[PDB]
């Protein structure tokens, strides 16, 4: 698709069983997700932006949907307003800046 | 430029004189510049992202050269790591998101 930036390039995913609406980012090394059920081993780790670091945790060889894209990569759950897809995944879909 | 997401994807600016490197952010609606010697009247509006609430003095009707691509908005100024171009200015060199 060509996403044109006039709004937020928003999106759905599909992860859990679940779905969602993501933010797609080329700002993001990583995908970070907001809370929710998934099951697995997790892993404590810490990121942040502008106004400090939060603490996520680590979630590896999970499969996600991106705008009807499978893609297996880490996530990483925590507290964030929105759902951020990062380069992690972004790579994966075949996804490229244009201008 | 076809830029791809292996690398964060970082480009040079020329602002206010000088010669900067910022990172294109499809995830962010405004541009936020590291802190330096800008002139004008400033601003001070404050923005969110996920670390927490940082404090920025926005400055309207600044040019930027973005990858050779000329184009005028408002920067915010601020306590900020790396240097962020918003779709407040992506919009505007003409950049769309593929895949």
């Amino acid at each position: 698709p060509q996403i044109t930036l006039w709004q937020r390039p928003l999106v759905t995913i599909k992860i859990g069983g679940q779905l969602k609406e993501a933010l797609l980012d080329t700002g993001a090394d990583d995908t970070v997700l907001e809370e929710m059920n998934l099951p697995g081993r997790w892993k404590p780790k810490m990121i942040g932006g502008i106004g400090g670091f939060i603490k996520v945790r680590q979630y590896d060889q999970i499969l996600i949907e991106i705008c009807g894209h499978k893609a297996i990569g880490t996530v990483l759950v925590g507290p964030t307003p929105v759902n951020i897809i990062g380069r992690n995944l972004l790579t994966q879909i075949g996804c490229t800046l244009n201008f």
